[PDB]
């Protein structure tokens, strides 16, 4: 504990004083034991108010593992199965391929990112996702998720299901399905199917509560930028076109849950579904659980790079060598635009989560590798 | 900060190491500003659960300032006044003297504890309390508040009511009163009163989530005991005789509420009751939050030892050479039996707070006196 927290402060104190980084919480546990927990940096620069350990960050993407927990929750039930046609609980969600017809979209092929779907973010403006109005769910718009499902499910599908993999609003359409399978809404649902049993008091979709936040900010010059809503921020190079970002939505009640990037928490809370996920104590049917954290999709999809497949949850590393990593094979892997980025390395018995208030550094930046290559030195 | 965290961290770090401490929360704010907020070591020993800034405990006497700030928005809105008779609201609440006259008791004389009622812990066992069977607060019994304070009426005054000092049930009898004025149970009318107002969103009097809390531990070597209802742990030397620990007590519905030792909550909330006492941004009328804070018993009364007198709401420092303290002449101070500390220097702007779930170190012990100092070496 001691060598590595001078390692990952060495590396924070850096990023803090080049102005990359405004502030961030990281936590690192081996099997089950906190090795490292600390918080770094500010969480409103203008206001002075500094970084705490439960501090609470909008999270973005690192919702999926926790939505896709509340599917497999209901997987392992009966009220849901892999191979069940989505429609069953979207009766009008019938994306059609590029040649009109229709296909079947499974539980599976949404989980996995293989359905055809894709995002806004893949291309931007002037994107047929753009001229059809379909969200990303991180910016603000006025109206709810039925009516964005049925804009997504007017674009024609990128390839047929099973045939592809590509990074989607999967998990929102799954959003959908679990308040329909559940009759609760989806905040409610996710808190039964997850939140509760796992412990985590500090997450939802909406807050009441603004002074507690990670306040927002996206890289810049001479320094980071404090974000406002409506405002589109470039992705870097093979991410993708842009991110349009709206800071208030955690606070609007009439913001649509968003199953892909919809949630807010706190560290502690994240960490606790990262350890469900890596230790599985009876969270999960074996079988289901194991399937989720195996690679689904193929290391031909390169979800984060060469040697990277895809399971329920996030990519899975198939190739250490070929990816360019320390990580052993099997590590678990996602992150978040707002600045987060976590692993779970599996034969270590490692959890590694960092969530910060910097798009894109904290995401994707020099801070992510830099910290991972302190972990394993 | 960066200096006052080490200095801390190290009274913490030999604390622990030397097993005189099992786990802590601490604060340290000055005029308004967090300088240190921070969990130390365990919260459950033998679940190997760690401590966590959040950590819900059993407040003890820290029940005493935040009970006695409803009392005082109740003399401020005009339902109750300092000077009136107790009987205007416990009309069969008259304590005799040891001749037999029944004085007067006025809603100031219990705030001061100068009424000249008593506690079970002045003496223990075989006392005139014991023989009434009176409770503390901190003990689990088969009867109601209005049943304990019928006992406690029933014992002969320890001296005519505003003539001297004597810590006391009178913020258990003040808790009864705030029912009679509010029509509402104690913990409601603490949380519409205070809490509310506070923000304080983490406190009451019962709970039923046990794995929030910190776990009681009593003083012992080699390491600290975790406590089991009905025990009995003698108190530190001119500390008095004993208390009897029923942890089991918070989590059932039918303990009366006691004003005196009752509640429980996290150092946040705890930290926005001493904040709101400091700086009173229009939580009560000036004159009434000076007197509550000014000496209001005389130096004689040495209610922490020489040097202190006592408020409303704690002991107020009078004479700092004669008390051995470097804190500044106007500090406000006072503890709770399950290990806790706290006090405002109120020339310096500090709040500082600790709570601890180990008896009687957190409260009274070398770790009390090495904080303090470390606070302002
Ligand atoms: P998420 O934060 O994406 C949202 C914009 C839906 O994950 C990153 C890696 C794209
Ligand atoms: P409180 O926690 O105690 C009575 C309820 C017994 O503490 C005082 C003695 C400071």
């Amino acid at each position: 504990a001691a060598s590595l927290a001078a390692r990952l402060d060495a590396v924070f104190d850096q990023a803090l004083r080049e102005r990359r980084l405004v502030g961030a919480v990281a936590i690192v546990a081996r099997h089950g034991e906190i090795l490292y927990r600390r918080a770094q940096g500010l969480a409103d620069r203008e206001a002075g108010r500094p970084m705490r350990e439960d501090t609470l960050f909008r999270l973005a993407s690192v919702t999926k593992p926790i939505v896709a927990l509340a599917v497999l929750r209901l997987v392992a039930r009966g009220e849901l199965a892999l191979d069940a046609p989505v429609t069953r609980w979207l009766p009008e969600f019938r994306p059609r391929l590029a040649d009109g017809s229709e296909p079947l979209v499974t539980i599976h092929h949404l989980l996995t990112h293989t359905s055809g779907l894709g995002y806004w973010l893949l291309e931007g403006a002037g994107s047929v996702y753009d001229r059809l109005g379909i969200s990303d769910g991180i910016d603000l718009r006025d109206f709810d998720l039925d009516e964005n499902l049925r804009r997504l499910a007017s674009a024609p599908l990128s390839f047929a299901p099973g045939s592809g993999w590509q990074y989607s609003l999967a998990l929102d359409v799954l959003g959908a399905v679990v308040e329909r399978a559940t009759g609760q809404p989806l905040a409610a649902a996710v808190d039964a199917l997850v939140a509760q049993p796992l412990g985590m008091r500090d997450c939802g979709f909406v807050s009441a509560e603004p002074e507690r936040f990670a306040v927002p900010y996206h890289d810049g010059q001479p320094e980071p930028v404090r974000m406002r809503d409506g405002i589109e921020v470039p992705l870097p190079e093979g991410h993708g076109a842009a991110v349009r970002f709206a800071p208030s939505r955690v606070f609007e009640p009439g913001a649509y849950p968003s199953g892909g990037a919809g949630m807010y928490g706190s560290a502690d809370d994240v960490l606790r579904a990262l350890e469900a996920i890596r230790a599985n104590p009876g969270f999960l049917p074996e079988t289901l659980a194991d399937a989720a954290r195996r690679d689904q999709a193929g290391v031909g999809a390169e979800t984060r790079g060469p040697g990277w497949g895809f399971g329920y949850l996030s990519a899975v590393l198939d190739d250490p060598a070929a990816a360019g990593t320390p990580q052993h094979a099997g590590t678990l892997q996602w992150g978040g635009v707002y600045g987060h980025s976590w692993f779970v390395d599996r034969a270590l018995g490692l959890s590694v989560l960092l969530l910060t208030n910097t798009a894109y550094e904290g995401m994707s930046g020099p801070l992510t590798i830099a910290l991972r290559d302190a972990v394993y030195a």
